[PDB]
């Protein structure tokens, strides 16, 4: 049971290289407008204080540079939205796939094309954590790759890279501009606040190892919301809601252990550990796979 | 420091459906070759004891459908090389990349292209276990997709899945059809030998720890080549030959630890654990990272 990214091919059609002064990085080209971060406008002076209308007024067209591999896109336009600088281009992307622009929650998953200078270096396969932040790439110049679901040919962009945080693990926007988490592009001091574990996506990993034939930590226990979430609480593992429970119904019923039943196999695994088992390959707790995930 | 799959679109585009009387899979369409497991030509009762010249004898052209998306691509001959079957077609595939055919080695990383019916659905990075199989969630129907490394443009292809073992690991050929492993396209009883941790990949690892600020596993130890043996080995750990240690050489004196240091480290962390700590991000001993990715 690997983690699987999506095929990046469609987004990798999508990958160019924005300059704007001394600064490069990656944008987003599909139509005849180019996504990328705003930050790209700022110098060193500015990123302390950025007025960003008021820096863009300053800026033209003739301040951008767009190259899609060998060729240079003509910029006509130049405009805003949030976070998101949106540059109007010479010319439709001819490898624009069918997409949307969807804004995702803590705890789903999505796959990031990590670029450096509009070329697409590797893919990989993450979750969005509670805190807002995503496990870094660890590749300088990444500011501007995408984060994608892929639903039958449709590409629903939903995360675009603005920052590395001290950690390593890098914040951003969606699509609109609008940051995940409680993040500014300013340099300013920011950290990820303290992280926990997706609750409701181990529950669904342990339901992928009993559809295939990992058994062993099924008990004949159960437990109430209340609970389980004081448990939760103790180990930093999010709150299970209704909502989750709900959401894991399919998996439920495709298995015959009820959630809460299911719930009382994390509480004991995490009071009393795995006494030298493994699930699924691993002796630790994987929270980087939804429960849509699973079903597909 | 994630592990990341190549960017899977030059491979996409090469993927086709391959019909063979009752039996689909997929192929790789290169140039006007498509190339597939040969036991697509295998019926129901032919699994446990397959004649392949003699199943292939009586095949024609027109037996074989080949589906590139929406279109029939028509075979005008076909021809068995070792486990894989290439079928000519009418048509060279304009979206051939720039490719090679190369054999690996087990402890050699590439990224898998998981296709149904001749449709990608995922990629992910991994590594040949020295015991010739790959740890792969492989769906139904994943039949011929195909590993490979993508450098400076240019596509290595160097597997082809044909078959799932006992106990959910695939195995398969290069794409001269010559098998990884001892392991034949015949159901038999044929299972994985016991698989042990790629121990040049974890000191390289835990080189690229250092090289990244890591050090808190260090220690003022060091140790002979046999006696590091003598103990890895009781943890099912593969044995380092002076060629690793050579291999090794660059990142040795990057960070000027020696290799026989390191080995007396990575000692210390099978006999102690983490104690909760992290090394590059994990909580596990890494052994899907080469020296050549490293160094890198
Ligand atoms: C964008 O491509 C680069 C990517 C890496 C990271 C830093 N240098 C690179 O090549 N990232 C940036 O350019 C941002 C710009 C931000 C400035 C502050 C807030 C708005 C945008 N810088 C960082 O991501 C950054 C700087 C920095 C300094 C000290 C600790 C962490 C840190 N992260």
């Amino acid at each position: 049971f690997r983690k699987m990214a999506f095929p990046s091919g469609k987004v990798e059609g999508c990958m160019v290289q924005v300059t704007c002064g001394t600064t490069t990085l990656n944008g987003l080209w599909l139509d005849d407008v180019v996504y990328c971060p705003r930050h790209v406008i700022c110098t060193s002076e500015d990123m302390l204080n950025p007025n960003y209308e008021d820096l863009l007024i300053r800026k033209s067209n003739h301040n951008f540079l767009v190259q899609a591999g060998n060729v240079q896109l003509r910029v006509i336009g130049h405009s805003m939205q949030n976070c998101v600088l949106k540059l109007k281009v010479d010319t439709a992307n001819p490898k624009t796939p069918k997409y949307k622009f969807v804004r995702i929650q803590p705890g789903q998953t999505f796959s990031v094309l990590a670029c450096y200078n509009g070329s697409p270096s590797g893919v990989y396969q993450c979750a969005m954590r509670p805190n807002f932040t995503i496990k870094g790439s660890f590749l300088a110049g990444s500011c501007g790759s995408v984060g994608f679901n892929i639903d039958y040919d449709c590409v629903s962009f939903c995360y675009m890279a603005h920052m590395e945080l001290p950690t390593g693990v890098h914040a951003g926007t969606d699509l609109e501009g609008n940051f995940y988490g409680p993040f500014v592009d300013r340099q300013t001091a920011q950290a990820a606040g303290t992280d926990t574990t997706i609750t409701v996506n181990v529950l669904a990993w342990l339901y992928a190892a009993v559809i295939n034939g990992d058994r062993w930590f099924l008990n004949r226990f159960t437990t109430t919301l209340n609970d389980f979430n004081l448990v939760a609480m103790k180990y930093n593992y999010e709150p299970l809601t209704q909502d989750h429970v709900d959401i894991l119904g399919p998996l439920s019923a495709q298995t015959g252990i009820a959630v809460l039943d299911m719930c009382a196999s994390l509480k004991e695994l995490l009071q009393n550990g795995m006494n030298g088992r493994t699930i699924l390959g691993s002796a630790l707790l994987e929270d980087e796979f939804t429960p849509f995930d699973v079903v597909r």
